């Protein structure tokens, strides 16, 4: 149970002697050492299994490495709901500097948000994102992610201004693309329409993203406004099968009267 939370984040044996035999025929298994580890806590043996998790690590092939992840995550999970500020930094510091720091840095966002310290990870989003943000586009989308639902789609915006001064440009499409579908999602989807209205404006050619535009104003289910794009993106320029796909998804939307309106034009550019 505590074990699967982890698994999670990372994207019948009854006592000692049960585990301690599970060990000798899986050494490098994590999901067992977890369940030990969870086992020891739910008789409040903290001390116990901080112990497990020392050995996990010394005992886990050091080739396995997604099997060693899972057991720093197994640290931090704990030292994060029994441990203290120091115990917590203590195994920080050491999965950053055993474990790649990022991966590591966005495990423990996630802990601060599922625990629901959210002021811990406020802070700690600030930091990762000064020193990695200048090269990960990911710290900036999932900080935009952690203020838009904390309804903070104003500091959100200000913050999607300090990645495109932070990113190398050709990772500002990804960006503001990636913060657009979450405000669609999450936050005020006129926003997530300036964003898009913005990038086609400067990419007026690359027709992927009037596909991700449009598919956004499909889930959206607004009626003018899905038309009122679609009517747009004919005018620019479209290749041969790629003017099918659009006129694809434009009838099995409106399927979803009209349904004439756009037959009458779906062959008049087989014409013309």
């Amino acid at each position: 149970d505590w074990t699967a939370s982890i698994l999670d984040q990372a994207q019948a044996p009854e006592s000692v002697a049960d585990f301690e035999r599970l060990l000798i025929g899986n050494p490098n298994s994590s999901v067992v050492w977890m369940n030990y580890m969870a086992f020891q806590l739910q008789l409040s043996e903290i001390e116990k299994a901080r112990e497990l998790a020392e050995r996990a690590l010394k005992t886990i092939n050091f080739r396995e490495e997604a099997e060693k992840l899972n057991i720093w995550i197994a640290m931090l999970n704990l030292e994060n709901t029994f441990g203290t500020e120091e115990t917590l930094e203590e195994v920080f510091s050491r999965a950053c500097q055993y474990m790649d720091s990022y991966t590591i840095h966005t495990k423990l966002l996630g802990i601060y948000e599922i625990s629901e310290k959210f002021d811990k990870a406020a802070e700690l989003f600030k930091a990762t994102a000064k020193k990695f943000g200048g090269e990960k586009v990911s710290i900036w989308v999932s900080w935009g992610d952690f203020l838009i639902s904390h309804n903070e789609e104003q500091e959100a915006r200000t913050i999607l201004g300090n990645a495109l001064k932070a990113l190398p440009k050709r990772n500002h499409i990804e960006v503001v693309r990636k913060f657009a579908q979450l405000e669609f999602a999450k936050g005020d989807p006129e926003r997530g329409r300036s964003l898009f209205e913005g990038l086609v404006a400067d990419a007026p050619k690359r027709i992927d993203l009037w596909n991700v535009y449009v598919d956004q104003e499909v889930k959206a289910k607004d009626k003018k406004k899905v038309e009122d794009l679609f009517e747009r993106i004919i005018t620019k320029k479209i290749t041969r099968k790629q003017a099918k796909f659009f006129f694809n998804k434009w009838l099995q939307f409106e399927e979803s009267k009209t349904i004439e309106y756009v037959k009458a034009k779906a062959t008049e550019y087989v014409a013309s």
